[PDB]
DNA sequence: AATCGGTTGTGGTCAGCTGCTGCCACCGGTTAACCTCCATTCTGCTGCCAGCCT
């Protein structure tokens, strides 16, 4: 599936360019690698093509989930759980599940307590976290000017 | 004429509570997938075991 040169979007460290593929033996079998200059934390993942499905791998997502996350970013009635923790570890495993529409969900609701009241040194690194990995999908998904796809992100936000 | 003590017109003044009105430290209680063991030398005492005695 993948191609040197393709942009795919690893799940736990967004963006990630495909920039060779590997032959590399392990029990004797050249089990082929794919290797991702991601640029977080300047990382280089090295993955097999066989678990590129298992641990999740993912291309980036059309203009219908462009317009499917500007809906759900825009939507009401998002009650939550009034405990700390549980509310922690809930957009927590939300965040680490990959999806688009999740990472939009994570940062759409602390972005409105954060506007409601700033909550934590915690929660304020996992909205950093999360609102900087998807400005960097949006980014990708568009070829649309980093930081000025940051304003887009505040602009559709604030609404 | 002064001279040792009062009276005080009047203008600041200066901190001493007094509320008072926030507001900010400080301390207690709560959180419920699941996962169960860290150098040498001298002196004295205390415990070890064989070895004669009834």
């Amino acid at each position: 599936i993948f191609k040197v040169g393709d942009t795919v979007v690893y799940p736990h460290h967004g963006a990630a360019l495909v920039e060779a593929i590997e032959t590399r033996t392990i029990k004797g079998e050249q089990k082929e690698y794919l290797v991702l200059k991601v640029a977080q934390g300047d990382l280089t993942v090295r993955v097999p093509a066989e678990n590129a499905e298992y641990v999740g791998v993912r291309d980036v997502v059309g203009q219908e989930g462009l317009d499917k996350v500007f809906q759900v970013l825009r939507a009401p009635h998002t009650e939550e759980p009034t405990n700390w923790s549980r509310r922690y570890k809930a957009n927590l495993e939300k965040l680490a599940s990959g999806d688009v529409n999740k990472v939009a969900e994570v940062v759409r609701d602390l972005w409105r307590r954060d506007q409601e009241r700033g909550l934590s040194a915690g929660e304020k690194r996992m909205l950093a976290k999360a609102r900087q990995i998807l400005v960097g999908e949006l980014a990708l998904a568009e070829s649309t000017d980093d930081a000025k796809a940051e304003t887009i992100l505040d602009e559709v936000l604030a609404a």
